[PDB]
């Protein structure tokens, strides 16, 4: 059909898990995710 959304919400890639709000995430990844590169 049409080409709409992909998707809005936003899915990190270290846990994969699934988020609502694109915030939340962002301070998720750095929370758990910080690599110490
Ligand atoms: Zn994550």
């Amino acid at each position: 059909g049409s080409s709409g959304s992909s998707g809005i919400k936003q899915h990190c890639r270290f846990c994969k898990k699934k988020y609502s709000d694109v915030k939340n995430l962002i301070k998720h990844i750095r929370d758990m995710h910080d690599p110490q590169d």
